[PDB]
């Protein structure tokens, strides 16, 4: 195997800019936490360099057609090979970004969606999913707080 994406998702799908988003969520980043502890993470290069270090607690597994260059993770060179680096596990996380989610969601069964409500200029996109597709079995709004600078709803999703 099960392969599920997990993203945080501005409004019209939203989730990358130049530079780091411009919100802070640490209850979006709680979530993904709890959501991805214990689970391999596959992510793209770009998304390695904006997290900046290796995710405690899990298998880090980066996409690049390049040489890796940090030994505290794994590095692959194709979808296939991210996957076997996952071995035989019950699910596979993958965490970004919108090139790896282009490739990955084919291949996904869930999808675990922060929903931010922030209008932000960006040019990276979650993909294109409909809700034939997909269908939401969970859901839970949150208001913006002192600690969180937008509201927020997670939603996990299950292919049909
Ligand atoms: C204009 C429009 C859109 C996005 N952007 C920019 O692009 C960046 C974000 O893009 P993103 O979210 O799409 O990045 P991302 O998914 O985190 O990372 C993309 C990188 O992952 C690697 N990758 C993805 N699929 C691969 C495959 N099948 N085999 C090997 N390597 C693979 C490549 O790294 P390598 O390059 O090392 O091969 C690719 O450049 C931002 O800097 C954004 O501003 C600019
Ligand atoms: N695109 C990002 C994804 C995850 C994180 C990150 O720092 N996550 C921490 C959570 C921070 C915490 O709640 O302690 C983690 O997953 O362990 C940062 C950027
Ligand atoms: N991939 C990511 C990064 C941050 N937050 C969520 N929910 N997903």
């Amino acid at each position: 195997m099960m392969i599920s994406l997990i993203a945080a998702l501005a409004v019209d799908r939203v989730i990358g800019m130049e530079n780091a988003m411009p919100w802070n969520l640490p209850a979006d980043l709680a979530w993904f936490k709890r959501n991805t502890l214990n689970k391999p993470v596959i992510m793209g290069r770009h998304t390695w360099e904006s997290i900046g270090r290796p995710l405690p607690g899990r298998k880090n597994i980066i996409l690049s057609s390049q040489p890796g260059t940090d030994d505290r993770v794994t590095w692959v060179k194709s979808v296939d090979e991210a996957i076997a680096a996952c071995g035989d596990v019950p699910e596979i996380m993958v965490i970004g970004g919108g090139r790896v989610y282009e490739q990955f969601l084919p291949k996904a069964q869930k999808l675990y969606l922060t929903h931010i409500d922030a209008e932000v200029e960006g040019d990276t996109h979650f993909p294109d999913y409909e809700p034939d597709d997909w269908e939401s079995v969970f859901s839970e709004f949150h208001d913006a707080d002192a600690q969180n600078s937008h509201s927020y709803c997670f939603e996990i999703l299950e292919r049909r």
